[PDB]
């Protein structure tokens, strides 16, 4: 009765008498969030929330933005969670419906990052995104290691087709100069841009005032430049003259970030009742999503933030906000030995599971295209890998030996990077945050599984589910089958690196926020500088040997594989 | 005597006893330009300067010290210019001299730009900037536009081989993915640098500490974060706590340019004795190309900056300085209008000059790419076009008409743009700037020839001279053979633009700084945004809508041409 | 001057990249000297000459370039052209994309430098062997 409902709800059409909604509008954002706790605020259980969406749906109020709506309130409900009763599949959404068209594979098609398209227009990275916006203390943290982290991804997946190296849009006057044309099954709903499409100046001339607010090129600019001037002065204003918000290395982030997605309810209540001054950093992040959607306007109609990940220039879009992550980064260095944990790792292997291949070999995994699921809007292909994991061995260090009475209990951080982004801090890819046990002075091998990583989703391809993992799922985890770099044909070089911390003493929220919870700061050790290198004095001392001195930081070891494309027809 | 004594010291060899010299190194260059003044000191004649030459020269100072000096010298001698004699051609240097080995032409080494080899090693390309370098009110404004111009004829070129738009280096972390090596008759004397370089965050710790003095990465960012936000405050900070310097529309860009490269005692002159604050603005750009030569270098040994243009990252690196090119002329926008000549412009035409080749048309002129010279260092190819000519009608607007006593006297002006990158100011390639003096009511067409413009430098391919302009020569001129971009088989589009001006009254400087001098600025119009755009309500108007409105803005008329390519064997 | 090779991704279509192996200098040493030299004649003529196409089919695959189509069928086109090194553009030049052979004669080329071999008599001599 009650998925039934919400199935239904979901499957509405927006037709010609509906009051246009714009999904990519902070206005109409922020329009949209009132309707979704008017729901909840029409009870505690779901058929009283569901009952308002009814309601409000005969009055005809627009049924996309019921959806976002109806899709927030069912994720923060505690009586939906615990009946889990969940938002549908991004499958349900209306767009995957009207012959079956299939993509253009012309030369004069494939020209810039459309090779890239496999990966952008992945169904499974799809609904996770779709379904992480839906969930979103570190919220600003959050959003920007997220963000910054699948830029790093698609970076090293640009990498590996050896096309170019994204170029940041950070110049806000910029070309998009190859173009976007959406799969031939959604070019009906909305469309794409042509090549050298900019930003509107001042506004999209036919485009409807209900639709757009008139944001002008210059205001954003101003934001930038005055984002960007905070943190290197180091403090955010505050409403009031003399009492600055000072960032320090630990809250710099969340404060960058937060401030880059216009959160200022919820920073503000670190401030001791002062206020961030709105007027001086604006709403940067989700209006320059609003400059984009308005450059692709044409001649209101309705128009959802579906499909954001498969816009080239959204990936541009979230380099420039890596830049404030990479300028904030090196403001506030830390300690790599800072949190070390007493013990020494040894041997890092990434291998396959299967091993009964020989002539096979440890640190050389592999990669498959196959077909894309048509059905589903993908295009060109669907990644995938066959099964890995890594290990490592963990012997202790401590004055007192682990015993069963008394254990030492650390956590182990698992980053890849292309070997050539190596010397980066922000190219280094998260793959697991493992807690290992030790009750014994002896070594042991931790083995880690793919489909058990703390950063992947637990499902199958296209939403299936892991029987294994009924209760965590991380629906938007990143996605197993994009968990590999696609890698090269000859085997493309790739780094591993583990670190050891002690984390001890910890609590992680609720759902659905449980899961990005780390008390080092996610993506720690990689998410700020390391002051071991911008207080070096000598010149030679880079990332590459800190993390090939076992000697001097033991807790850390790196090791080096190869990973190998291949297709599946 | 004198030219002889000059190819003499200019063909001297470093040696290993000489003291090592690096002259990128703003240390270093500041010695040199001590060394250039103690030569004028030495007389008002040039056996003189000489003298003191052959005099330093025994006494053992580095010959490549003395050829920048000496450069400097002899350009700005009243001695030896009415003498007639100059800084020698750039082929007179050392290493144009060591089998002829040729360029590779590989498929391993045609990736990135390195197609565009042709334009960066061309040869009159390389005199005129490093006769440019020996020239250099206006300081800063003539740096950062020449820099910016040469910038924006390379992109254009990177668009006429359908090759990626460049990244500017506007984060320092950057990488230079693709690598460099010179022509392998350089290869000699300094080499490049392999993919994936970076800047070293420290210092080069292979690299004296004589040739370098140590400048981290994060001071340089300093420096930057501190223009960016200087330019959007709108005033540069003085020595003195309340008396900034502010920016204006006229005087911004000189500032902006000119505190770019470190060139305060020029700037400090018109601030009525404050000075401006260089702990904080820096060195940026002497610096920063510092940095570049650091990271190539290889183990001190001698460092000249011979073939800057030839490495693909000082490109890159005059992207970075556009940039705040860009960022201050959108903060200080002019009125297109606002020195509009009373006239009214008709029929811009690009023509061949001989058109005795039909099927010839007007609007379709042609580009030829013949073999480089390799003994002047030259690879792959050397750009030529056949001779062009531009015209246009200008008819009086005048309440009082033009007559032989009372001439009407305007400025007509010629730029360029690839019509994709039309709608960016910065994008625009000045191609010419002739008076007009008119003396009747009636209509003129007024012819201009290639070899003629105001842009160009007087001179064959390989520094041959002009008859015809046997005094302005021009030599840090753009060349001829490249004032046309290369353009694309099928006929490239581009648009031309020409604007009347009443500049009226003016007094260009003494060499050898007659020939940036512009009433109206360099660049004008398009060196700062346009009132009209920056204050469009519409949203409609642009670039194109404003130069085709030849109504509304009748001193202003635009047309389109098609460049054509063609292979020369 | 020293005139230097066009690299521009105008000149590079085709097998244009094997151009350092077919005007290596070593290689028409090798091939000038060979034919001033030449039981088995016949035997070593072909045997030379095929070893040298299996070599340059193979650097053809090296850099993933297409097999080398025969000229097996003498109405075909060159359809790629050729271009000497600058330096040798003087002396003698190449021929554009998608020349032939001249069906009965060069119209513009003396009687005195060539005997009218006309196409359909070497396609005789071919379908002669052949059979
Ligand atoms: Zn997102
Ligand atoms: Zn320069
Ligand atoms: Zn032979």
């Amino acid at each position: 009765r009650v998925s039934s409902d919400v199935r239904g709800i979901f499957a509405l059409p927006v037709q010609k008498d509906h009051k246009p909604y714009n999904g990519l509008s902070p206005e109409h954002l922020e329009t949209m969030k009132a309707v979704s706790l008017m729901l909840d605020a029409a009870g505690p259980k779901l058929e009283d929330g569901i009952s308002k969406a009814k309601e409000l749906l005969e009055e005809r109020i627009n049924p996309e933005l019921m959806r976002d709506a109806l899709g927030i309130y069912l994720t923060h409900s505690k009586d939906a969670q615990q009946r889990k009763i969940f938002p549908p599949p991004l499958k349900n959404h209306p767009f995957f419906s009207t012959n079956v068209a299939g993509e253009i594979c012309t030369a004069d098609t494939l020209h810039g990052h459309a090779l890239l398209s496999y990966w952008r227009d992945d169904y499974d990275l799809n609904d996770s995104h779709y379904y992480w916006h839906m969930v979103y203390d570190r919220h600003g943290e959050v959003f920007l290691y997220v963000h910054s982290q699948m830029v790093a991804r698609y970076e090293t997946e640009s990498l590996c087709w050896s096309l170019p190296l994204v170029r940041p849009w950070n110049q806000y006057d910029d070309f998009l100069e190859n173009g976007y044309a959406p799969i031939s099954s959604l070019i009906e709903h909305y469309g794409g841009y042509p090549p050298f499409s900019t930003w509107y100046s001042i506004r999209n001339p036919d485009m409807p005032d209900t639709l757009n607010v008139t944001i002008p090129r210059a205001r954003l600019e101003e934001w930038r430049d005055n984002i960007y001037a905070a943190i290197r002065k180091g403090q955010f204003e505050t409403t009031s003259k003399d009492k600055p918000l000072v960032l320090t290395r630990d809250n710099c982030l969340n404060f960058v970030g937060g401030i880059l997605d216009a959160q200022y309810p919820s920073l503000n209540k670190l401030l001791g009742g002062c206020s961030l001054d709105e007027e001086r950093y604006g709403n940067l992040h989700n209006y320059g999503l609003g400059k984009f959607a308005e450059m692709a306007y044409r001649n209101g109609l309705t128009i959802s933030n579906f499909g954001a990940p498969r816009d080239p220039c959204f990936w541009r879009w979230y380099k420039h906000l890596q830049y404030y992550g990479r300028l904030a980064a090196t403001r506030y260095p830390q300690d790599i030995t800072a949190h070390r944990a007493e013990v020494v790792l040894s041997n890092l292997v990434v291998r396959l599971q299967d091993r009964s291949s020989p002539h096979y070999l440890d640190g050389h995994i592999t990669t498959f295209l196959g077909p894309p699921a048509v059905n589903f809007m993908e295009s060109k292909a669907k990644l995938g890998h066959e099964p890995y994991e890594w290990n490592v061995q963990v012997k202790s260090c401590r004055r007192s030996p682990p015993s069963k009475e008394n254990p030492q209990t650390l956590t182990l951080r698992l980053f890849i990077a292309a070997e050539d982004l190596m010397n980066d801090y922000h190219s280094w890819i998260e793959m697991d945050r493992a807690t290992v046990q030790l009750t014994d002075e002896s070594a042991i091998t931790k083995v880690r599984l793919d489909t058990d990583s703390s950063v992947a989703r637990k499902m199958g391809n296209y939403g299936e589910p892991d029987p294994r993992y009924a209760s965590a799922v991380f629906r938007h985890g990143w996605p197993q089958n994009l968990m590999l770099p696609v890698g090269k044909v000859e085997g493309m070089p790739f780094v591993a690196f583990c670190i050891a911390t002690d984390d001890g003493i910890p609590p992680a929220p609720a759902p659905p926020f449980h899961h990005y919870h780390d008390p080092r700061g996610m993506g720690y050790p990689f998410n700020r500088a390391w002051t071991q290198l911008t207080e070096d004095s000598t010149g030679k001392a880079s990332i590459r040997t800190i993390i090939s001195n076992a000697e001097l930081y033991p807790f850390i070891t790196s090791t080096t594989f190869k990973i190998y494309r291949t297709t599946k027809f």
